[PDB]
């Protein structure tokens, strides 16, 4: 039985595995190959994964998502408390910890954000059992850099409610670097410099690291932990939803549902847009019996995030003062996260580092998951 690497991810999860010499990232029972970071309770139901994620229009208060933004936090941290004011979820504290309060079957439930973490990592060990069969014992689990070790601890505790070996928790960054072989690549001292580009869901981060004789050293992180592809996405509604108030006369601004329809909606034409030059959008009866159809171009989506997509540089340049190097000392650029298949992100990138080609090959939003499958198999 092989040992499996998860990307246990703000916004989604992914879980690979390496056998007869390949890395496999596994789909899950809706046939998708990264499972949202979310947690539903009803009064009959606790649902895991895309049933979560896709019932929340229907079910905000007691959805839970974001966990990994309270992991090994106390309450009283500035982050948690700036946070809790964006969430439709209840948070409370108990002897000085987050936890998530929702009703669940007939009763109002508190839950670490182990817990919930736990729930997503339960879930992902069992989309790696039914893909292999049997029972999964141990796992590489990854997570950022600038995680501290109460928020490593607070990620193994997850693992171990779980039931799971966990082998090792190693960094975003090194994952991404392990599943291009860039420790294996070389042999001769010096020129081991790669930044790693990691634009996700929820957060943004670079990092530059340095390899010498396998030996992963983080020169530098930067980034935004409040930048995601989530926001792109909020732009397309505020955009979409004064569309809607222009041709048919209605506000759905007040209407949780509609928005967060309009939202999902949002999501779906930007994944197409990175393939695409439009998409449509097709809602039946968004608000009020009223249907609302539409398109959008990529390049109104570009306008609509022009400052967010140029701004994603900043840290870029921050990393690179930080670790004392100019951008042409860089030999390795890693795109990381869903949204770096974002075009515009891509040129604005490659367009900064002089022409030089990015490593892209490995399915962005797959790579942290694949490098962890990669070490899983290492460390046996
Ligand atoms: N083809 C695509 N084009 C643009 N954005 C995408 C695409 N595929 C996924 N995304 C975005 O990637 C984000 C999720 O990033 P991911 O790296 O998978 O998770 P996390 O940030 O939780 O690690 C979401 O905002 C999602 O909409
Ligand atoms: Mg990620």
């Amino acid at each position: 039985m092989p040992a499996i690497g998860i990307d246990l991810g703000t916004t989604y999860s992914c879980v690979g595995v390496f056998q007869h010499g390949k890395v496999e990232i596994i789909a899950n029972d809706q046939g998708n190959r990264t499972t949202p970071s979310y947690v539903a309770f009803t009064d009959t139901e606790r649902l895991i994964g895309d049933a979560a994620k896709n019932q929340v229009a229907m079910n905000p208060t007691n959805t839970i998502f974001d966990a990994k933004r309270l992991i090994g936090r106390k309450f009283e941290d500035a982050t948690v408390q700036s946070d809790m004011k964006h969430w439709p979820f209840r948070v409370v504290s108990e002897g000085g910890k987050p936890k998530v309060q929702v009703e669940y079957k007939g009763e109002t439930k508190t839950f670490f954000p182990e817990e919930i973490s736990s729930m997503v990592l339960t879930k992902m060990k069992e989309i790696a059992e039914a893909y292999l069969g049997g029972k999964v014992h141990s796992a590489v689990i990854t997570v950022p850099a600038y995680f501290n070790d109460s928020q490593r601890q607070a990620t193994k505790d997850a693992g171990t409610i779980t039931g799971l070996n966990v082998l090792r928790i190693i960094n975003e960054p090194t994952a991404a670097a392990i599943a291009y072989g860039l420790d294996k690549k070389g042999c001769a001292g010096g020129e081991k410099n790669v930044l790693i580009f990691d634009l996700g869901g929820g957060t943004f981060d670079v990092s530059i690291l340095t390899i010498e004789d396998g030996i992963f050293e983080v020169k530098s992180t930067a980034g935004d932990t409040h930048l995601g592809g989530e926001d792109f996405d909020n732009r397309m509604v505020s955009h979409l939803a004064e569309e809607f108030k222009r041709k048919h006369k209605k506000d759905i601004g007040p209407n949780k549902r509609a928005v967060r329809r309009l939202r999902t909606a949002c999501e779906r034409a930007k994944r197409t847009l990175s393939s695409s030059t439009q998409a449509s959008i097709e809602i039946d009866s968004l608000y009020e019996g009223v249907d609302f159809y539409t398109s959008i171009t990529r390049a109104r989506f570009e306008e609509l995030n022009a400052d967010l997509f140029r701004g994603t540089l900043e840290p870029v340049e921050k990393a690179l003062r930080d670790a004392k190097l100019d951008k042409g000392q860089i030999q390795e650029i890693v795109l990381v996260g869903g949204s770096t298949r974002i075009p515009k992100i891509q040129k604005l990138l490659q367009d900064f580092f002089n022409g030089k080609e990015l490593n892209k090959s490995i399915n962005p939003d797959e790579a942290v998951a694949y490098g962890a499958a990669v070490q899983a198999a290492i460390l046996i």
